[PDB]
RNA sequence: CUUUA
């Protein structure tokens, strides 16, 4: 027999959880995933004004540890790609909220000798599905822009965590008002074709 | 009851 641990089990200390249910809010999430160690959740909208609750029904958890991911993801259910568990939210019976890491693989890229970035060389790209690798993002904006130095998905260096999206950077300022030249990029290579929202960068 | 600058 044989064995692939310690190769299957990295994490980033970011989860996403989906269909975050309607009513309760930060606190009744924060003592539901608590049975695998504390957590924390945050997302892009959040604010010190404490009004909580999320636009709809999703948020991201931020996490202390790397081995309390593995703990919620292993004792849970699964659908061949996402996780379930239960909150017993007062929308329904139960909300099945959904779980799904970030793996540490393409986090970001680069083409070039890392040369400086500027906020004015740099795009957003936004409407995204869940696979974008940095690898292929920046092979593409170069068959059909060229000029490209960085790419990855939007992160945070204050919290260590990505917050979906991306961004992508050039050594030239003309490749950067060639990528926010419309709204609808292409994402063409050969057999292939994708497309996504645009507009400048900003933070 | 399925994802954000």
């Amino acid at each position: 027999s044989h064995q692939n641990g310690e190769r299957v089990e990295r994490y980033s200390r970011k989860v996403f959880v989906g269909g975050l249910p309607p009513d309760i809010d930060e606190d009744e999430i924060t003592a539901s995933f608590r049975r695998f160690g504390p957590l924390i959740v945050d997302w892009p909208h959040k604010a010190e004004s404490k009004s909580y609750f999320p636009p709809k029904g999703y948020a991201f958890l931020l996490f202390q540890d790397e081995s309390s991911v593995q703990a919620l993801i292993d004792a849970c259910i699964e659908e061949d790609g996402k996780l379930y568990l239960c909150v017993s939210s007062p929308t329904i019976k139960d909300k099945p909220v959904q779980i799904r890491p970030w793996n540490l693989s393409d986090s970001d890229f680069v083409m070039d000798g890392s040369q400086p970035l500027d906020p004015r060389k740099t795009i957003f790209v936004g409407g995204v599905p869940r696979p974008l690798r940095a690898v292929e993002l920046a092979m593409i904006m170069d068959r059909l822009y060229g000029g490209v130095c960085y790419a990855g998905i939007d992160t945070d260096p204050e919290l260590k965590y990505p917050k979906g999206a991306g961004r992508v950077a050039f050594s030239n300022q003309q490749s950067y008002i060639a990528a926010i030249s419309a709204r609808f990029v292409q994402l063409q290579h050969g057999e292939i074709d994708k497309r996504v929202e645009v507009k400048p960068y900003v933070l």
